[PDB]
């Protein structure tokens, strides 16, 4: 069924499935070993695949992710596509391995210990990944702590491109109903106006920052998603984490402006975060 | 946001959340204790709820399930709706507790041991639940071993009504695209013709039977979902499990006829299974 | 493909297609003559059918309409389902004939002349049809002047049930994205909150009233649908038509409350309109 | 709401709306006059716009079309985008005027008269337009005679890009359910397999050829869309038009192979049609 891509194809025998890194959304990821990089030696990788109960959406999401990672390209702050097994057999999406796990559980672990300097560096990396993504005209639509993995030496990598989109020529104005995006990370226009732009992603980034400065904290604590629909219209926003500068909290608050155009771009978030890092 | 239902409402203070029974699809279920049944004493129950990352689909699915369980009614072979916390707070769907877990893991466990007599009794119960469901004009759309729970004393109960539908006056002809149903359990008309009827559910039941007689076996072993789309058109079907009568295997094969009308009804499946049970 | 319904089936030879009443949404309607009513004589009817370029949505909409008209039942203020040709051949939905055409063009015609007494009577009939619809637990989702036909002797009949829904057991909370409803007639919760209730229909009724008291006027004159999304949030509403009582305009304004629960029910609209008719 | 595009924006005062060219799908088109081309003089154009009853889908389709025409670019066999009025007011999509109307009604008119030489030239132009479209990685999804307009001097132009898609980086594998495409022009994989490729467009082209050689004939005459779902699986295809060469009919039959890969590409259709034109 799946078409073929010569430049990304990888022989099934050079891969050795192993330990399951953890189940999830539309499938599961398992640690594997691959022979082929240009050294031609066995390197640890992560293989994303379907479960036995996969649905057509699961299939289309996994395929979509593989295709998105190809147009996005190479960058140090996003999980890179290494190869893929599509021909004669089960779809296998080969991406790079992240030994530390996802940012959420990672952060919640060290609360050795961790420092503020790290948090700002951590946020800066993510802002850099998102700026690249935006230059590539891609909207992630699902940026969150759980969707960011950390490798050895602690490199922050944005993952899970199953919901991402190509905005190069088409923006899907009044077409994206966004019913599959987690609500606590959604911008108001996404929730109510059937649109999604890079500006919608900055809102989510602000929520991601909050997650970082609360060390894996749960957004809108004590507030169920069900009542968040009215609160967001009333102008409700989250308050400052007791481990955040007043300048950092203003970035968050800026990412959360009702009007998209008034929110900062990823380029600005990079520049401003750059300064804040030097002075720490 | 959620409307109110006096007859099904249950006070939040009479419920005591506990151990998480296991994460999943569009939320999580946790063991809880409720005071109110008519004895007015603390009985163990299961509470279905949303996670922090819930989406609007997750929300609409959970609400849909609660509404479906209300029109379906009471029966001994389906998980019954006990109560629900909708007013002022997080949605809580209170259903009955199943101490043994789901049919799949249950079966895979005992392979004390188990007997053939049990398997036929197990299949008969499920056929009975499905016959009731059909009389209520409800199509489940997701019948599988993982979606059947077993209580103490071993009562088989069909669960997970998140994808079910009300076919009383509307059948959704050419409207149901069924992209969220697991493919290995889907009937051909469901996969290709944009329809779903009670007959589509019998196909799934046949796959459920196979799962039972293989003791939690994985349908279409060695065949990835991706290539199942062409095979199903070619007339491919699963073979007889080495623990199944020749008469039982014919029921399966009958549930898998390309033409829906040629498949048996749930009423027939009940009658025929009734006979087969007596003669064991 | 289409299933069979003995009680509604009608022989293809007893029907004689004729003049096309006018193309449209998902198909076309043509004047026809049928032999079979219980007199057994030739009576003029209207036959809804697909065009050569029909889509699967067109097909599913037309079938959905036929099924909705069956659960709704018989009433003097809605177009009634007379019969249907489903077996061996092109789907034919046989409904009652409306010699005067749709309410919009009808009204715009006489601006012999028409009187205010008529407008209130016209509005009262429609309010009555909608009250019945609501008791049957059906949400129309597309109430407008163009969707109301007038017969000989001037009986107002609500038509076009292609978008209607069965709310008996399921309400589709957070599932109805309503992207196919005309925006100038949509309630705010329908446009932004992924819900639709009987209260959403009263909003549309208010817009229908405005259309009547402006004699087929276009809602939100001088305002393109594209800018209506922001205006509706700002609290913008239409002003009083120069042919409407101050009491009538208050009904409209009541149907347009941001909060659904604060809007009048169809039962109240019937009672209040009843009084207003007597005193004219 | 709509974003801004400096290079495509056109002043509202330089445009003068006129005669309505004909209502339709998700809006209406009207003949207009524009001052600005680089001569800076009044030239006749066609303006696509929304009606009063537009839906969000109508809006998103019209916007999508404008965006597609921008990535597609300039070519002599497709209607070109001249300008657009998006800022402060009703969306206006300015495209080039086609004085003769659509290919279907055009053909059905002359049955002075027309010649076979014309039909082959007509088909060749369309094959050329489609080859360009495909090189631009765009899938039309709605190629038909009604969607092809003819200008003065008889230039064939492919129109209506409301359903088209950008396949540059994403192909939508198992995501396109295609419920809004007219069935008599759909390829089998489109109808049943949730995919759409350039090969799916060649199938539609074959149906377009049939329409040409039958002079605006209706595909699958005497066969309702409702029964076409089973017939297409049985291997049913249309027969040779009594005004078509045996070599031409083989092209049609080649475009209609069940297996996509076995169908000819648009490049081949251009080469082969090129030869056939010379020898006429």
């Amino acid at each position: 069924e799946l078409p073929e891509d010569p430049k990304w194809e990888f022989p099934r025998d050079k891969l050795t499935l192993g330990k399951p890194l953890g189940e999830g959304c539309f499938g599961q990821v398992v640690m594997a070993e691959a022979v082929g990089i240009k050294p031609k030696e066995a390197v640890t990788v992560a293989v994303k695949m379907l479960k036995d109960d996969a649905t057509e959406k699961d299939l289309s999401d996994l395929v979509s992710e593989m295709e998105m990672m190809k147009m996005i390209g190479k960058h140090k702050n996003i999980i890179n596509l290494l190869g893929a097994c599509t021909q004669d057999g089960p779809l296998y999406v080969i991406v790079e391995y992240a030994s530390k796990g996802n940012l959420r559980e990672y952060l919640r672990a060290r609360r050795e210990q961790m420092t503020f300097k790290d948090l700002v560096s951590c946020t800066y990396q993510l802002a850099r990944g998102m700026e690249y993504l935006a230059s590539q005209k891609c909207i992630h639509r699902d940026l969150a702590a759980r969707n960011v993995l950390v490798t050895e030496n602690n490199v922050m990598k944005i993952a899970d491109f199953g919901l991402a989109r190509d905005i190069n020529n088409i923006d899907y104005y009044k077409k994206t109903t966004n019913g599959r995006l987690p609500v606590k990370w959604m911008a108001p226009e996404a929730l109510f106006d059937r649109v999604y732009t890079h500006q919608s992603d900055v809102w989510s980034f602000g929520v991601l920052m909050w997650e970082i400065f609360t060390l894996g904290g749960s957004p809108y604590p004590g507030i169920p998603v069900e009542e968040l629909f009215k609160l967001l219209k009333e102008g409700h926003r989250m308050d400052k984490p007791a481990n955040c500068t007043n300048e950092l909290y203003m970035m968050m608050r800026d990412c959360w402006h009702a009007v998209p155009s008034q929110r900062p771009t990823f380029k600005q978030l990079v520049e401003d975060l750059d300064r804040i890092l030097t002075l720490t």
